[PDB]
């Protein structure tokens, strides 16, 4: 089973709250949509919070280990194992949190999406450059930039070697 993890970062590889964009910028939610369409969605709270709504074609899991948080036309998990125990039987899963949620899941992870913005944000999370001895990039896109997204953003795809 694959194990995607995405991010969100600025020019300086700086993350902003929870591993969210900030002002309503829409740029990583239309791609984690985009992306995620046909396989498990695993959002931290706060991610999914800031969406709002369970994104439709596609199962919606919460990882929290809030054991009285309850959501409608969504999976809540408690920890990594309930997460996997859910997903034993998908070939593949997207996982969209924070920095929390990405240490927790870190030795599992096959594939890093990263979606870099052209565009200094404020953000208390650095994400470390990639150590590409174990690490190969898979392909970049440039992002679509319009009215709703101002900013020049590529997505970096890698893929874990060994």
């Amino acid at each position: 089973m694959i194990v995607s993890f995405m991010v969100a970062m600025d020019e300086n590889r700086v993350i902003g709250k929870d591993n969210n964009l900030p002002w309503r910028l829409p740029s990583e939610l239309q791609y984690v949509k985009k992306t995620t369409m046909g396989h498990p969605l695993i959002m931290g709270r706060k991610n999914y919070e800031a969406i709002g709504r369970p994104l439709p074609g596609r199962r919606n899991i919460i990882v929290t280990r809030n054991e009285g948080y309850h959501v409608e036309g969504c999976e809540v998990a408690h920890s990594v194992e309930e997460v996997f125990e859910l997903c034993k039987n998908e070939e593949e899963i997207f996982i969209f949190g924070g920095a929390q949620i990405y240490d927790l899941f870190l030795p599992y992870v096959d594939k890093l999406y990263i979606t870099k913005i052209h565009h200094a944000f404020e953000g208390d999370t650095f994400f470390p450059e990639m150590d590409m001895t174990n690490w190969k990039e898979v392909f970049v896109e440039k992002g679509l930039t319009d009215e709703k997204n101002p900013y020049t953003y590529y997505y970096h795809v890698y893929e874990k070697q060994q």
